[PDB]
C-alpha cells in the first residue's frame, strides 16, 4: 500500500493500450486513444478532460456531483472495479462504463503514480466535502 509508483508505472502497462498520459504538450508513456489522458486525473474532476466520448454515466454523476475531483482514493476504488463506483453513485443501476478493465491486486501502488503525474493538489486545496476537495 506503500503505494510505490516505480511499481505503479510498471503496471500502467496494464491501462496504456486504452489510455494516453501525455501533457498539455508531450507524452509521458504512450497509450491507446480509447481512454482519456490519464495524466492529471489526480486533482482533476470526474470526466472533465475535453473532446472524448465519455460514457453517459460518469457524465451524469459528474453532474449530480459538480464536485468530484478524482482524489486518488477514488482512483483506487474506480479502477478496482468501476461500475460498482460509477453506478452506486448515480444510484442508477445499469452503470455501463466504457471502461471494463477490473484491477484487483495493486491499487494504491497505482493511484500513487497517477497522483504524481497530475502535480497539482496545490499543496492542499479548494474545497473539502468528502470524495472531493480539489
Ligand atoms: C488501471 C489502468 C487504468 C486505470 C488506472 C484507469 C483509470 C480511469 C479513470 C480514473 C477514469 C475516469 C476519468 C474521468 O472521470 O474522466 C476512467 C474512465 C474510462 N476508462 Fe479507464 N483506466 C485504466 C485502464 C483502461 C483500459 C485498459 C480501457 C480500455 C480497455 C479503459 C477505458 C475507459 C473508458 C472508456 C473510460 C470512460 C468511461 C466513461 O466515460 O463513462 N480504461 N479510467
Amino acid at each position: 500500500n506503500e503505494g510505490d509508483a516505480a511499481k505503479g508505472e510498471k503496471e500502467f502497462n496494464k491501462c496504456k493500450a486504452c489510455h494516453m498520459i501525455q501533457a498539455p504538450d508531450g507524452t509521458d508513456i504512450k497509450g491507446g486513444k480509447t481512454g482519456p489522458n490519464l495524466y492529471g486525473v489526480v486533482g482533476r474532476k470526474i470526466a472533465s478532460e475535453e473532446g472524448f466520448k465519455y460514457g453517459e454515466g460518469i457524465l451524469e454523476v459528474a453532474e449530480k456531483n459538480p464536485d468530484l475531483t478524482w482524489t486518488e482514493a477514488n482512483l483506487i476504488e474506480y479502477v478496482t472495479d468501476p461500475k460498482p463506483l460509477v453506478k452506486k453513485m448515480t444510484d442508477d443501476k445499469g452503470a455501463k462504463t466504457k471502461m471494463t478493465f477490473k484491477m484487483g491486486k495493486n491499487q494504491a501502488d497505482v493511484v500513487a503514480f497517477l497522483a504524481q503525474d497530475d502535480p497539482d493538489a496545490x499543496x492542499x486545496x479548494x474545497x473539502x466535502x468528502x470524495x472531493x476537495x480539489x
